[PDB]
């Protein structure tokens, strides 16, 4: 599926904030993939995670 | 991972309300869930969606 394993990411990341005890805004979200995009080394992971990114950026945006 | 699976539905539920150009709030992603509940007949399946609903009824509820 089309952006399957982005839902994934972007699921993680409303569930970190929840666990966290932050607010799910979009602020969050964002800092969130991209704390986990500086995080991860694997470059295949990685382009999921910048897919999620750009995916919410223009959510965002739009 | 605990909540794992929970994450992944949720993630569907946000890109999936983005594809059809709707508001990503708690109203549309709890009658998404309930959606999906609905349309599903593999129980086990059910046990996620009806996991990643109560979180999201919990979250919501504050
Ligand atoms: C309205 C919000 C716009 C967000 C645009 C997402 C960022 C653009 O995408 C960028 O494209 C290039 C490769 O093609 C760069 O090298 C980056 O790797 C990539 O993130
Ligand atoms: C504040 C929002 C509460 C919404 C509760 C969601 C559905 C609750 O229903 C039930 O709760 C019980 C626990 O008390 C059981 O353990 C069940 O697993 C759960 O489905």
């Amino acid at each position: 599926n089309l952006l399957e394993e982005e839902s994934a990411v972007l699921g993680q990341a409303v569930t970190n904030l929840m666990l966290s005890g932050d607010n799910v805004n979009n602020k969050n979200i964002i800092l969130s993939l991209i704390h986990s995009l500086e995080t991860t080394s694997d470059i295949l992971k990685a382009d999921v995670i910048r897919k999620t990114l750009e995916i919410v950026l223009r959510y965002t945006a739009d």
